[PDB]
């Protein structure tokens, strides 16, 4: 039989330190393609290695369709191809969209139910994952209003380091348990706290919104270094600010609790992906 | 240009399945992996991003994949095809004189110093021991010489920076290559030497099933894998641990050759590749250095 393997590339969605995802076209169908640095190859093993030990398939998380290794002149080509998203990144799509209570529930509960897919040990099945990277720009939006999550490349299966503004006060002080699964699956909680409180700004309520920004805007550099996280985080105990208007809206009110629970300086006293799409599900 | 087309099957076992398949007008090889050993086409390609792994005397790589849609897995490994097959294939149906069976021997002893010895640089390569080796992992060139094939038990360590990786992979070696430290479960397994020095034995067998094969004052032997005489078809693990450690069972060395010079030398490089000892068992480069002079 024909196997077709050629991928046309076409436009270029995102170029960093990472590589760059490509949109390309397999059999006349959209895919995504993640071409590596050589810097970050052990982010495309890693993601390679889990996939090889479960092939994950949830409505909530990116959807994997190959890892492609090619060998040229002198260094390796190393390609992730996913289920492409058009409409791009969270990070993108609230910079100039704001949200309904209907919308914003969606995309939180959607997180919220893909993370604990990751997290969740089923026997038979799959190993309990934490993510330990997850921030707006590692999440993208469906066209149904759904989200999923991306990038597996620093994940952890039971049975490179995290973007420093969402690190955890365990991280960032060090004195996370490593040898205790659970320990990062509290680390994704405090970050999924941080990405609730980016989507909860961008809710409109009585005609008001939030511009957009991301967590410690106010308290931080651009580029925050490990020492200026530790600082905030740590030291002084700050948290993201909740603006008086949510106090109007019950929807924010129940958003603003659920976050405060995300981000118990005890990693053991936060909320649970689980109990986090309870408490989603019970309001409104 | 990236597509392919599978046009005959070459082999299927326990490994999954090989085709021969066309990649931009040339002939290539392509390994399905079985789904259960997911392991082994992890750590080939583990093995393969290295360019410094790139060796006459190994087998060359083009790509892998790992595809999936809904539950379906595959796994791919692509590389060059060897139209000859393995040195198994090839001693079935052949004879050798004198050079072409040093020639042969002297090309796995170059691919498996290549293997066993660190390269330091920016593209690097680690100390590498395959684990695996056979006559069917071995496959025949056109110009005589073979290549080392199939790394998915290897392990790689780095003198430079005291790391070992053994990797997680539940498969053991072929049982009828299997040296006494493997089949009695005593090897070291924190040891990089000691992985070393299982390919060792394993080398030293398949020089007998190549020394065979060469013709000396109008003798040769017939093809037979190494142990044929004392044990069972399809050996278990317990058959081998029984005439290799119990028994104390080696390959015996047919008397013609002592009447040949070329083979009386083989016949005392195969021995000192079957000491007990692991630690008394030749390096590959020692091998290497010593065909290179016979
Ligand atoms: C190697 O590489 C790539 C391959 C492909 C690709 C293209 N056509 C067909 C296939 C295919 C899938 C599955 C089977 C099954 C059929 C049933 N049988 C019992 C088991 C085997 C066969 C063939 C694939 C996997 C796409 C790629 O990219 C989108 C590849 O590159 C990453
Ligand atoms: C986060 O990480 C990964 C993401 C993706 C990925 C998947 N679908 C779609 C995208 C994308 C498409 C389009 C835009 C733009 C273009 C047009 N418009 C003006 C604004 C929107 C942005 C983004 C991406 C980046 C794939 C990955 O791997 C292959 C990723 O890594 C795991
Ligand atoms: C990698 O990704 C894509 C792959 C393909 C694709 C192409 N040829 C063949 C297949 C296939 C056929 C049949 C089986 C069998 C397995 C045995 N079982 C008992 C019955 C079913 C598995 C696989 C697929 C899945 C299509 C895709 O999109 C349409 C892919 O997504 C981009
Ligand atoms: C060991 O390992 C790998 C080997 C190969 C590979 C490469 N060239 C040629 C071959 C071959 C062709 C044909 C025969 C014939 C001989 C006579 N008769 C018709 C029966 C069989 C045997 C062998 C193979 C098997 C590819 C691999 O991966 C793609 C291997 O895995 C690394």
């Amino acid at each position: 039989r024909t196997v077709a393997r050629d991928i046309t590339l076409l436009e270029c969605v995102g170029k960093g330190r990472y590589g760059e995802v490509w949109r390309g076209s397999w059999q006349g169908e959209n895919v995504a393609v993640k071409i590596f640095s050589s810097r970050d190859e052990k982010s495309w093993f890693r993601e390679t290695e889990l996939y090889n030990t479960v092939m994950l398939r949830h409505e909530n998380i990116l959807g994997f369709i190959a890892s492609d290794m090619t060998s040229r002149h002198s260094s390796t080509q190393l390609w992730l191809i996913t289920h492409y998203h058009e409409m791009g990144s969270l990070y993108d799509y609230l910079q100039l969209t704001t949200l309904d209570t209907v919308s914003c529930l969606r995309i939180v509960l959607s997180i919220a139910s893909g993370l604990a897919h990751l997290h969740i040990e089923i026997f038979g099945g799959k190993p309990a994952i934490a993510h330990r990277d997850l921030k707006s720009k590692n999440i993208l939006v469906k066209k149904n209003g759904q989200c999923c999550i991306a990038d597996l490349g620093l994940a952890v299966m039971h049975s490179r380091v995290g973007t420093k503004r969402y690190m955890a006060p365990e991280v960032l002080d060090e004195t996370i348990q490593v040898d205790c699964f659970d320990s990062y699956k509290r680390v994704d909680i405090w970050a999924f706290g941080l990405v609730l409180w980016e989507v909860a700004r961008r809710m409109v309520s009585n005609g008001i919104v939030e511009d957009y920004k991301p967590p410690f805007y106010d308290v931080v550099p651009n580029d925050p270094s490990f020492e200026d996280m530790r600082k905030v985080v740590c030291v002084d105990q700050q948290r993201p600010n909740i603006p008086n208007r949510w106090f109007s809206d019950p929807t924010l009110t129940s958003l603003a609790k659920l976050m405060k629970e995300c981000w118990y300086q005890n990693p053991s006293a936060r909320l649970t992906a689980l109990r986090i799409k309870k408490t989603l599900t019970k309001i409104d």
